[PDB]
């Protein structure tokens, strides 16, 4: 193949592409890409299997840059190996408006970028999810007497910042526990973070911690020039079937810069023109700005013929499989196509007012079990709360290292990693539909991962029980107050709060339909009735009318409610009606969906000339003015809660039928 | 001395007080308290130095229950040893309205409870902070010549949940890095969590991970009956000065219950009548409901005498210290009183409009440096972003194992533990004023800790820079959108967004005065002018008027802005005024403070008959209807951002002077 001198020229081409891009943008991070260039060379030219001309090739290795600030590293590699989403012109538009080379890698913008990173620690956890998906599909579909149709590795580059974040310890505890032997993490061990040398705050023995988590650990003491040792480490990682592998690769940040290498000044500011000149001279690099010599392209652009071959070979393995296993093939194809099975929505049961009330956590359990046999891709579970959140799929066992084909994911007390893992599962783009769960209050532990589902267009289903003071005695550390508001404010997240059976089914219907946008479902601990006119379809409208006192007669006062509080509005309406008032009750299960409706629909629910308006929800008034206006009133709770039985809490905090009636009268003047 | 038999009676009294209390409430967690009773007996009767009749005794050892679901354990020990906050009638009111025995321990309700737990992992981190406070004060004030005036240990009991949470790895990494030898953590290694046996999701080698983090580890294989071994273990921990110590104590959850021990069924539900009778029989306990034998009280109530004597001996040591070191004593006394120095607010600078328009992050650095000499208790720092958040106190070094007297805390990339550690520092109740910092977007990593500051009444100052799209090219993973709304919605948190120098000084003034309520301050990356009539005092009003076209005449239109966008409102005002409109501009730095003002004040700023209202803020419209109404308009950004230079982002997303003008025209109808 080719020489050490050519390998070195290839390595330096990665460094100077990154340097020159960041000097032109006047913004970004040259240090990590300079220190990691040798790893790039090996991974892209020699190890990973991928098709640069088909970023969606199902059986490709997955790469994740968890250290997302080094985005020029990944962009350089993609450019060099011939991805059409990163031509030279896009290298020259790093960090500019509408480029395909944003400051941190974004899956939703750049074909070949698998997940969105930037928030340290997310990527490694996304990688654990990508490896979960590969292990699961492999266990479900590979057969011992033909070539596999699922067989690929998951590679992740991460730095010191990822290693300090708690979320990465969570995810990597789970990866050890699951024995995910095709996950290979490469740690850029460069002794530098933003504050300076890592000895200022970070002296732990990372390798020992990883051994404790159940990982194999390989030490590459010279990541700057030991290409043979990186080749050997990666080969050894692949021969460890049984445990995930951490390759601790010691580098100099900004390797090549004579004056700024090994300093935090090369972390995150361009080298600039004098040091750039000095680095060119120090690395013996006579090529001009953005000039990659053609012989380096000849090397890396070899990925194209290799990638076409790998993909053709896979198609042959699939043809051979399909010949002996036509039924299993059909199921594999239908799942990995990402198309939802025809009529899956018909699996959802329906309810009537006559049916005795259940908690929406119980309805949720019903929907998960109704859907699981209809949706082969449904996978997931709770963060140590299965007997409370009610999330188990009865038709499957527990995903474990003995048993990867099982579909219940048991995350333990690891909310944050759980959300990020689910992002990886979704973004494998294999038809897996991940759901995860905890008490709604503990969305606070996993908030960045949830925001990441929204930003990266990953249809993760967040199943969040015990949604209010209705949980009772556990008290204010466990009772949501600001949570609904905090999610309504978040861009591109659906926040659904169903009242009764039909609305819970309707929440799940929205959630499953939405394969490119996450849905958070707030569910009750306590029973609620099935209220007349509540419906599956109404949830899809976001807000809809469930009661008018007289057809064709404009309401005097509009009462709007969600979840367990909808019954307070319907009961208040009956009291106000018996007095002589005309009342509309509106159910408001999903504010985002309401805002997508036509102006005429919105006006049909909340007529602009009826300004007597009351909202009822066991949560803060914050946000509700959007619908209740300045002259309206909220019945809810804006303070923290308390430790007492639920019925006492509703009484003491004034979240009662009588309060809604009183507020309505106040709005009427 | 005390007999082995009598020690066993004492341990069983703890078990049955917990059991009996939980059966009466019909709610709560008997399993942990049953498994951990032997560790309670040893800690309370033999190890810890405390005065049950003075829960504020400055030199007490601090205990923290990180596994806060086992609250009846702590309440039983406090009752038995004579804390007046937990008489028997309060044990009989566990989890009931307005009791001093809430379902999870709350510092803000029960004197003697040091912090609030319930959310797994918080407590251990709070313990790291309490230990940081002791070490810092001991280094600052102890002299080699006389007895110490600061010398106490920090004990923490935590379980498997706490161990699984990433937050605890973060804080224990720092505890090891800082060599906090007076932190002693007792791990309830019971192999049980809510989902069942821990092997379902948690098989890591915890002991080896703690060794990697820099801790001493001691194994107690029989925490159920080996009292001598617990005694030895704790003694050995007090003799390792150099490292924090984890004592891994294996117990049987629910020890004593012949049918429900070692099962998740004893985790979280009362034993109930049949199993309680069976457990009484199995443990040979003839005493009735809530009946603690006289001889067991005679033992635990020994704490009263011992405590009086410990505190008196401390006073002697302080009298001896003060006789030799009058200067130092006076400083110690003044700090530790928690009273702020006379006229500390005069330290803060004032600004005029033609002063150079700095970023509010630069103004924040000025305030930090202004206050550090004036406020002896100011302590804290950034999560690896000192050079970008601009948070260093120039007059001090870095807190480290060699140098505990220094005041800058260098947290590394550990936002969540950083907040919880600060809660522990503040809640030491020794006059330390902690501040901590990251990019505002990463509040999402640390959200529960921040919430616990609010709930626990800890005046942590959250210094949060890069508050918007004004940061530019790092793009949407770094750009806040929903974050101002998400904190305005949080109970008992101040969310301040200062425009200019004076407002930034004003934000700091609020934040310092608030020792019992946290303050989050959203600060800009980018420069902004000092606007005429912006003021230190106006921040305290929450919203205030900075411009009227003509004094004494009602505005036609009200423009309200915050932070970097306030200049858009002022610039718009001028344009509207040239068209003949009378315009009022209102700066809105803190919503919570505005809502504290009188009805007359609020009406003076926002007259209820002027409905033409525009808000401008580079964040979502969510929430603003509270002030803008149904008829007003918001100029901001409700979507995620993008990776480009900041000026391009403002133009592209329409956050411009001319958009505010057109919106004001639209509201005028
Ligand atoms: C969760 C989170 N916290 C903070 C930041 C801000 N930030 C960006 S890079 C960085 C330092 C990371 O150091 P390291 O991963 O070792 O990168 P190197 O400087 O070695 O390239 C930080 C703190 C971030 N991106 N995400
Ligand atoms: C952050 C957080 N997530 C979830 C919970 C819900 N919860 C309460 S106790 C518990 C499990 C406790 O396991 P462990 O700490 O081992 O306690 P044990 O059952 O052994 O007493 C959980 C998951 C919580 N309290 N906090
Ligand atoms: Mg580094
Ligand atoms: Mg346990």
């Amino acid at each position: 193949s080719i020489s050490r001198d050519e390998v070195e020229k290839c390595i330096n081409a990665i460094r100077f592409l990154a340097i020159d891009a960041i000097n032109k943008s006047k913004s970004g991070h040259p240090g990590m890409p300079m220190g990691c260039a040798p790893m790039g060379y090996v991974l892209w030219n020699e190890v990973m299997k991928y098709n640069p001309k088909n970023p969606d090739f199902f059986n490709r290795d997955r790469f994740v840059l968890s250290a997302g600030h080094g985005s020029m590293f990944q962009y350089s590699m993609m450019h060099l190996t011939g991805y059409d989403s990163v031509p030279l012109d896009q290298i020259k538009q790093f960090r500019q408006w509408n480029s395909l080379t944003p400051g941190h890698p974004e899956n939703f913008v750049t074909p070949g970028v698998e997940v969105t990173t930037g928030p340290l620690g997310q990527g490694i956890c996304n990688a654990v999810g990508l490896a979960v998906a590969e292990a699961h599909l492999a266990a479900r579909f590979n057969k011992p007497d033909v070539k596999p149709i699922v067989d690929h590795y998951t590679y992740c580059i991460l730095g010191d910042g990822c290693m300090m974040e708690g979320i990465s310890n969570e995810a990597c505890s789970l990866a050890g526990h699951w024995g995910l032997g095709k996950l290979i993490a490469l740690y850029d061990d460069n002794k530098i973070s933003i504050d300076g040398h890592t000895d200022i705050s970070f002296t732990e023995d990372v390798a020992k911690r990883y051994e404790a988590l159940g990982w194999h650990v390989i030490h590459v003491i010279n990541g700057n020039t030991d290409v043979d040792g990186l080749r050997a480490a990666i080969a050894q990682a692949k021969a460890v079937k049984d445990k995930p592998t951490l390759i601790k690769v010691s580098t100099l940040i900004g390797y090549g810069s004579p004056n700024k290498a090994d300093s935090h000044d090369v972390h995150g500011a361009p080298l600039g023109p004098d040091e750039t000149a000095a680095t060119r001279k120090n690395l013996n690099w006579p090529y001009g700005e953005f000039e990659v010599p053609q012989d380096v392209y000849d090397v890396f652009r070899g990925a194209i013929k290799r990638g076409a071959e790998e993909e053709a070979n896979w198609h042959k393995a699939c043809a051979e499989y399909k010949a002996k296993y036509p039924k299993e093939w059909a199921e594999f194809e239908a799942l990995t196509s990402c198309k939802l099975p025809e009529n899956w929505e018909a699996a959802l049961p329906h309810f009537k007012p006559e049916d005795k009330g259940l908690a929406t956590r119980q309805h949720s359990q019903t929907m998960i079990n109704a859907l699981a046999p209809a949706l082969p891709g449904l996978i997931g579970g709770s963060a140590d709360l299965a007997p409370s959140n009610l999330t188990l799929m009865k038709i499957s066992g527990d995903f474990q290292k003995g048993s990867y084909a099982e579909r219940n994911l048991r995350f333990g007390v690891r909310e944050h990693a759980m959300g990020a893992i689910c992002n990886g599962i979704a973004l494998h783009k294999s038809g897996l539909i991940p759901y995860c769960a905890t008490f709604y209050i503990f969305t606070d532990y996993m908030r960045n991962a949830m925001r990441m589902s929204a930003l990266s267009e990953a249809g993760v289903v967040y199943v969040m029980t015990h949604d209010s003071i209705g949980l009772g005695e556990d008290g204010p550390t466990h009772q949501p107050i600001e949570h609904l508001a905090s999610f309504r404010a978040m861009p591109d997240m659906l926040m659904i709060r169903p009242a009764g059976g039909n609305e819970t089914a309707g929440a799940y219907k929205v959630a499953i339909a939405n394969r490119k946008r996450p849905t958070t479902i707030a569910l009750s601990r306590q029973n609620m009735p099935n209220i007349p006119n509540c419906s599956v379809e109404g949830v899809a409208k976001g807000a809809y009318t469930i009661h008018d006192t007289k057809a064709g007669v404009k309401p005097d006062v509009i009462l709007m409610g969600t979840g367990s509080e909808l019954e307070l509005a319907t009961a208040a309406a009956g009291i106000l009606e018996k007095e002589g008032k005309n009342v509309r009750v509106v159910s408001f299960p999903c504010w985002e969906l309401f805002e997508e409706q036509s102006a005429e629909y919105k006006e049909s629910v909340l007529p602009s000339d009826v300004t007597a308006r009351v909202s009822v929800e066991a949560a803060t008034s914050f946000g509700w003015a959007k619908y209740i206006g300045l002259k309206g009133k909220h019945v809810g709770i804006d303070t923290f809660g308390a430790s007492a039985p639920a019925p006492t809490l509703y009484e003491k905090f004034g979240i009662t039928v009588n309060h809604v009636v009183e507020a309505a009268k106040a709005t009427l003047q």
